[PDB]
């Protein structure tokens, strides 16, 4: 589950949108009489109309994550 | 679990939006008669209409992230 | 699980979108009469109606991820 | 599962689009009078209605993944 | 399971796109009166109208992954 | 299950659509009355209405995936 | 549009109703960027979600009525 | 248009009903960017969710309607 | 159009509904850029889940109606 | 058009009904980029999901209607 | 078009329905780029699930209807 | 198109339905691109799933109609 990075080191962007009603859901757990119930969410939930990412991580980065679900 | 990163050293952007009438949802649990309920999040939940990320991480960064459900 | 990476060193881009009534789901988990019911996210769970990535990862990046359902 | 990833060192990009009435679905579990129900996600999950991804990974990067279900 | 990859060193480009009224679904699990269910999800999941990938992993990139159903 | 690759160094393109209607389904699992169903999805599911991939995979890239189903 | 009506002369009844979330209408005039827009009701509009009539006109009664539309 | 009714003259009964989430319309007229638009109602619009009559007009009754829409 | 009706002189009953997510219209008039648009009701418009109609007019009745759409 | 009825004078009943979601239309005039739209109803238009009748009309009863569709 | 009835003088009955997910239409007009669109109903229209009708008419009754569309 | 009818004077019915999925419809006029588009409809139009008609018209009873389209 290690993550690990390194760096070392020694013009128009254009983006346009146009939108009429959008509806967007992410994670959804829907239920009727049920004896038990449990959502874990362990990363990333983006939910958007326009979801726009431009030129992330130039630099350096590094992202771990570890979930998990036990029942005994 | 363990996370690291490192670094070391030795122009138009454009976003346009137009919108009407945007419905946005993230993490959700419905239920009814239901004799245990639980909602358990450990990350990141972004969510909106424009969700817009420029020029991120130029330097350096790091996240690390754990999570977990246990039930016995 | 283990990741990693590295990196050492020694124009017009459009996008244009028109959209009109988009419905967007995700992970969905839709029950009726259930004794038990989980749900359990461990990834990137990315929705919209443009979702744009433009020029991510110039640098150096890593990512790890573990989720594990356990039951018994 | 270990991944890794390396790199040393020593114009008009267009899209359009137009869409009307478009309905995305994702990872779905639909069911009625079941007595467990389990759904578990470990990897990445891209829905919407332009998906684009442009000049991503110019520089190095690695992902590593690893879910897994166990029941007894 | 294992996965490595390496580099070492030392124009229009048009798409366009017109849609009316697209319905996409992903994964799916669809049941009626089932004692057991369950969804396990690994790997990438693109669903879209137009999923449009240009000039991606011009440097160096890797990806592994590795998901796994035990029951007994 | 080792996968590798490695890379050393020392004009228009068009693509056009036009679509009514169109419906697009991927990986599903229809049932009914059924004592137990399961779905292991390990690798890339890539569903759409134009899913256009251009220029990928200039540089290095490599891909690696196991998965596994254990019933006992 | 003359009405008339006339009468000369010379034991349980049981209604139930069990009712959860009902959304009800009546005459409605939707409209968008509309130069002229009208709306005339002449009649009985009888809306409800327990609409019960027992027992009526058990003598005489007459109902006339009478409404027009006219535009030049 | 003209009505008329005339009368001279010289046990148990029973109505359950059970509903969940029901939704009732009547008369609509939705519509966009239109020049013109009229709603003209003249007769009886009865909309319910239980909509029961019993035992009516025992004796006597009448009813005359006339309605119109004229344009020139 | 002119009616008339007349009468001279000289024991369970069940009715049971069980119902679950009912969704009912009426008279409907749908439309998009439209110079003009007219909706004209002259009747008796029933609209419901448990529309019953028990022993009525056990008596004498008579109904008129006379509706008519001129456009010139 | 002229209607006339006239009457001179001188044992259990069941019904039963169970339904699970039951979608109900009457009459509809669906339409886009009309230059002209009517709808002209003059008539009884009985909707439902359970539409009984029971032991109508014992006595006496009538019933006329005349609509009509002029254009020039 | 004139309608006329008399009438002079001088037990178990069951129905039993059962249903699961019944969808009913009746008259409808769809249409697209249509330079005029008229309805026109000049009758009884009954739709339903259970459209069940029981010892009607026992006594007398009369119905007369005259609907006619004239474009010149 | 008169009618008349005339009467003078001087055990167990079982029905029994059991459906799943039935859908049903009536009269329709499905059309594109069409310069003039007309519906009229001067009759009973019955709809249903199960439409029962028990013991009805035990007296007397009468029906007339006349529809016409007329086009110059």
């Amino acid at each position: 589950v290690v993550a690990a990075a390194e760096k070392t080191k020694q013009g128009v962007l254009y983006v346009g949108s146009k939108t009429k009603e959008g509806v967007v859901h992410g994670v959804a757990t829907v239920a009727e009489k049920t004896k038990e119930q449990v959502t874990n969410v362990g990363g990333a939930v983006v939910t958007g109309v326009t979801a726009v990412a431009q030129k992330t991580v130039e630099g350096a980065g590094s992202i771990a994550a570890a979930t998990g679900f036990v029942k005994k």
